[PDB]
Parts: C-alpha cells; structure tokens; sequence
C-alpha cells in the first residue's frame, strides 16, 4: 500500500495493541505490536521513532511486562502519528 495507508495500519494496529495491553491481554497486544511493526516498516524519522518503540512493545510484552509493552506501543502512535 502506499504510505499513507501504512501508517494507517500501523496506527490503527498501535491502538489496538494499547487497548489490549491495557486490559492486560499480553498475546494479543504482541499480535498487533507486530501487525503494526510490519506496517511501519512497509511506510519506511517519525516511523523510525514509531519502529523502535514497536520493537520494544513486542521485547517487553514477549518479557512478561505488559504495562511497559503498552506505554512503548502509546510512545510509537504518538510518533506514527506525527508522521
Ligand atoms: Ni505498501
């Protein structure tokens, strides 16, 4: 898709992630960390920033830490979003 429709995605993922991880759901806010990794990464400094804090939500959450997988995956649609 194009860029636009990407970072969409990769958004709409992130808030999805946060939701789940809010409500402690670990797998499913790893399951869309990652829906929405592979989106930031297919709209690739704002996704940079967005990228890396994915990638951390999806370490933390994989580690058990859950609230700290939801404030990096809150901290990647605050940059997706200025991009
Ligand atoms: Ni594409």
């Amino acid at each position: 898709s194009g860029h636009t429709a990407h970072v969409d995605e990769a958004v709409k993922h992130a808030e999805e992630a946060v939701a789940h991880g809010k409500e402690g759901h670990t797998d499913q806010l790893l399951e869309h960390a990652k829906e929405s990794l592979t989106h930031a990464k297919a709209a690739s400094t704002h996704v940079g920033h967005g990228i890396k804090h994915l990638e951390d939500a999806i370490k933390h959450g994989e580690e058990g830490h859950v609230g700290v997988a939801t404030k990096h995956a809150q901290e990647a649609i605050e940059h997706l979003r200025a991009s």
